[PDB]
């Protein structure tokens, strides 16, 4: 009975970061207390000024991570302003129940409402908002974010020895579907609700105008890229609520991946592309052996490289030469 | 020797329903006969209207499932009518030779045959049909099922244990490739053969008009609902013979999953969403905790909602407020 | 430290097949050398005589397979031609650092580099040209191929127990993006560099034009079919650098498959359709159990039959009337 235990209370941050947590805890089961608001707002998410009617929790794209042991109880507080436009709502995929939640959280612009639920399965798992008649629109407009339920004992490698990370970083990738007029530009809206009609036409081809890393191309590069160093272990929790993708690490590799996203499964090793299916989030390790700029990005290298869907990461540390080295440079081919 | 054994007759059931059949059977090989009839027809797939110049196993979409249990031996008779215009033929995945059987199977109009292969290896296998230049606008316009090939033991989960379901359903899903004229409505033919130019046009852009549980938008919902109760283990057997597609139960979890389909291989668990290759047929287990309406559906929510791959699970029985409780209903945020 | 251990040079043969190798090895590490020469060319990629401005390693698509031991060193010399026109590299996913040594092997037309990396995870691993600013034009072109990294002890199944091949078979796929001109007929190209524009904006569509196994429609049909017998055990490298495939065999199963191609996880058994990550490359294992020409293709019928993703194996010896037999040949319905 979870009125019994102690109450917790966390402040989320935002992504790429993630919220101090411990892995393996001696600390028993409680209910751990979280609270989201939701803005609705226009972005800007390419460098040609496209605008985007987006849809979020806590402001960003993706909401931010929230993280629990396995036993907990997640009670979340949902606050839709009423500087807001739309009814909006959650599904937690790491629930059982009322559609996730979502039958629960019916939240009207000006209301709030609390959910409780057992936090019973460990793994990374997708939250979404999901209002009746318009769930396609509020995901792809960026209402999604990672519930992560470690292990009350940390991550294990498929032979039951202990795994862990050092750091972790949250992505989570949004296909767009922006309208364009007549003269072949894209449309830039007054409001949300005028956006809507256009984008559900361009959302039927399936094919999107843009996809993107925390919100916009280029979100995780130069002075935004991620962060690590050699001999350093990098979790990356990886969300898309919507549609596959492939993540790779470019000079790197997937060390122990959980692809499916979930902990209680051994995870698969020496992995150079993984696949997050639309609708759930995966995870994996990597530990640094190299310094340098790696890149971060789904492996059709179209939806990376002319679509959004790739990022940085900036790695410190000693070249080694065992692992990787240039014999001969560049130089002509011999007469 | 095949030649030695009993033989068994088994009466097929239409989708969603699976026809009677033992999980773990002390009773050993058997030669088990089915027989299917080939039903070209024109049926109606949403609720404006819209018509496809459909082929179908038996008279539905999918085609009936077929369950053996590994070391049987499947004898089938196809039956193809005179009322056809069109010659069919089965290809069993679970088979071995000869394309899986098409070569040995080619039925014009008025004429049938009978096939037997060994069921030698277990788990869920797509049939399809595919005869010689036009393979796969048979399969898109409808022709395809599933053969369920039971280990002789039942079902086991990675460590060797038992696992069962009380009830199983049958998910065909079909992506659609449904014409249209030149003010943009769909068009509707007045025979089979006078669809297929048009239908290769659109295949070739490789987007679905239409993708459809069981024949229709809204084939699974309603009076048509799948049905359970609190504490009742269900198996969702999904095939997809064309495209990939990713199932998942809102309000629910893949307790155990063959996501590729074959049950020698340790099952994953805890899943939010799963992924059938196109050309493949999976299944899960799930135990209901909570009662309610869920929706299964493909989570490339485009794919569900606007283009109709979703249905309904209606589920009776106790509300669990350890696993979910409304704490604050909806209500104004604090003056 | 790699400076102190033997050399040995290997001669690589173009696909379909793949060099000769061991599989278990009592030889220790050895720095492995290899060369490829880039040539960019005119290809015809279909029976109608459309062209592709293609790029290739070592005049082929895929490039060759090199084979090496886990422990071992590749070393690479890496030659384009003063014939050539653009500037290229590499990145091989199967090294760490410096995005896969693309860093440090950017050739210009009439220049060469060498580049040496531990193979110290097992596995297929894609390698592909990468040059800044244009990575999925030279990838889609037809720049990639796969590095096998095979255990020192050979391949296991997930008790351990030893696995092998009597033959291997090397498989790129490769989406096309052709543009069309105002008549709708495909466009030819007079240099590399004229195609750029039109590709990209093909590109961004998302929707190729041909899906081709190894350069063409058809490349593995007829004369170059490819060949076992009754008995023997085929290892089917399949490698996609941009987008996701499906493989499957035709009357056939993957009886051992590494999907996502990599050997020190456990394979699965009986699959009847795989994944192969865009980004990847994986491995099936089968042993041909009937003669006859069966059909190797990517199970998204659309882009196997139009658009071009399938081969031939054509198998000789003895049928087997166990595994398949044909009770009742086509005859009328019994009046
Ligand atoms: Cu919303
Ligand atoms: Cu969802
Ligand atoms: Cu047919
Ligand atoms: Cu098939
Ligand atoms: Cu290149
Ligand atoms: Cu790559
Ligand atoms: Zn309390
Ligand atoms: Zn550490
Ligand atoms: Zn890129
Ligand atoms: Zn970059
Ligand atoms: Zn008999
Ligand atoms: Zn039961
Ligand atoms: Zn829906
Ligand atoms: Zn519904
Ligand atoms: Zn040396
Ligand atoms: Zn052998
Ligand atoms: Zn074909
Ligand atoms: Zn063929």
């Amino acid at each position: 009975d979870a009125d019994k235990l102690p109450h917790t209370k966390v402040t989320l941050v935002a992504p790429p970061q993630v919220h101090p947590h411990e892995q393996a805890t001696k600390s028993g089961p409680k209910v751990v207390e979280f609270t989201m608001t939701i803005e609705e707002k226009k972005m800007v998410i390419d460098d040609k000024g496209t605008t985007l009617q987006a849809m979020t929790f806590n402001g960003s794209m993706p909401g931010p991570t929230l993280v629990v042991h396995e036993g907990d109880y997640v009670q979340l507080t949902l606050v839709n302003p009423a500087t807001n436009a739309m009814p909006h709502n959650v599904d937690f995929h790491g629930a059982t129940g009322a559609l996730g939640g979502a039958k629960l959280t019916n939240v009207n612009p000006g209301e709030q409402a609390t959910l409780r639920f057992k936090a019973d399965r460990s793994g990374t798992f997708v939250y979404h908002c999901a209002p009746e008649g318009m769930v396609p629109w509020h995901v792809v407009s960026g209402m999604s974010g990672t519930l992560m339920v470690l292990p009350r004992d940390g991550l294990k490698d498929p032979q039951g020895k202990p795994l862990h990370y050092d750091r972790a970083y949250t992505i989570g990738e949004f296909d767009l579907y922006i309208p364009k007029g007549p003269d072949g530009k894209y449309k830039d809206y007054a409001t949300l609700a005028e956006s809507y009609g256009d984008t559900v036409q361009v959302m039927r081809t399936l094919t999107p105008s843009h996809i993107v890393f925390n919100g916009k191309v280029g979100a995780l590069t130069g002075a935004n890229a991620l962060t690590a160093k050699v001999g350093e272990t990098v979790l990356l929790i990886h969300s898309q609520a919507n549609r596959d993708t492939r993540p790779h690490l470019i000079g790197g590799h997937g060390d122990w991946v959980w692809e499916t996203g979930k902990f209680a499964n051994p995870p698969q090793r020496d992995l150079e592309t993984w696949f997050i299916r639309g609708g759930s989030a995966g995870a994996a390790l990597y530990t640094f052996k190299q310094p340098g700029v790696y890149a971060y990005l789904n492996h059709n290298l179209i939806e990376a490289c002319e679509l959004g869907a790739a990022g940085h990461i900036k790695v410190e540390g000693k070249w080694n030469d065992d692992l990787m080295k240039q014999i001969k440079a560049p130089a002509p081919i011999p007469r």
